[PDB]
């Protein structure tokens, strides 16, 4: 209702520059009350979005993966370690079809962070909100992303095997470095 407006929110560029690694923070806690750590499930991207003169861009970020705990655990988790960005925090009120329940961290552009808690694990992703730009619209190739180092400052990528013996090993985050 009281979102920013688009016009007024900072470019694409800027924000994948200074936000996506404060955002890409909210995932440690996760695998830090696991007593463990995040396994790199998809890369971030950015595609086109809005109508007419609101057209830009929005940035979905990296989605990371911890161990799972109970839905009332995360929760409390999520709502204890709330940033100071997050001008909501919404829950879902039912599981959906594939077993899977989100909470929702709403920033002030009307943009999004989520944690999907499903049996097996928590999934984080992010979804800004449409960005405006002075750069060319229809090529959300154009745009730099930042490395996994730089989306997590404070953690270092090491490879662990895939929980399934079958496949190439998958990429992890772990604390230091």
């Amino acid at each position: 209702a009281e979102f920013v407006p688009f016009p007024e929110r900072v470019s694409i560029e800027e924000y994948i520059s200074r936000q996506l690694p404060e955002i890409s923070s909210v995932a440690v806690p996760v695998a830090a009350e696991t007593g463990g750590e995040l396994t790199v499930m998809g890369l971030p991207y950015v595609q086109v979005c809005g109508t007419g003169d609101t057209q830009g861009y929005r940035v979905v970020g990296y989605t990371t993966v911890a161990p799972s705990m109970s839905f009332e655990r995360l929760e409390k988790l999520v709502t204890e370690n709330k940033p100071d960005w997050a001008v909501a925090v919404q829950v879902d009120k039912q599981i959906d079809r594939d077993a899977t329940r989100g909470i929702q961290l709403i920033d002030n552009y009307g943009g999004l962070v989520e944690f999907k808690f499903s049996e097996d694990s928590i999934a984080v992703r992010s979804r800004s909100a449409c960005l405006p730009t002075n750069k060319p619209l229809d090529d959300p190739g154009q745009f730099v992303l930042p490395s996994v180092e730089e989306a997590f400052p404070g953690m270092h990528v090491t490879i662990s095997d895939n929980t399934n013996p079958d496949l190439h090993p998958v990429p992890t985050l772990t604390t230091g470095a």
